[PDB]
């Protein structure tokens, strides 16, 4: 993908913007 969001996507496998981590943007 983008890449911006396959950390993304990495930052919602941990829950997103539920994982308590501001996202990757």
């Amino acid at each position: 993908e983008e890449e911006a969001v396959r950390l993304y996507i990495q930052w919602l496998k941990d829950g997103g913007p539920s994982s308590g981590r501001p996202p990757p943007s």
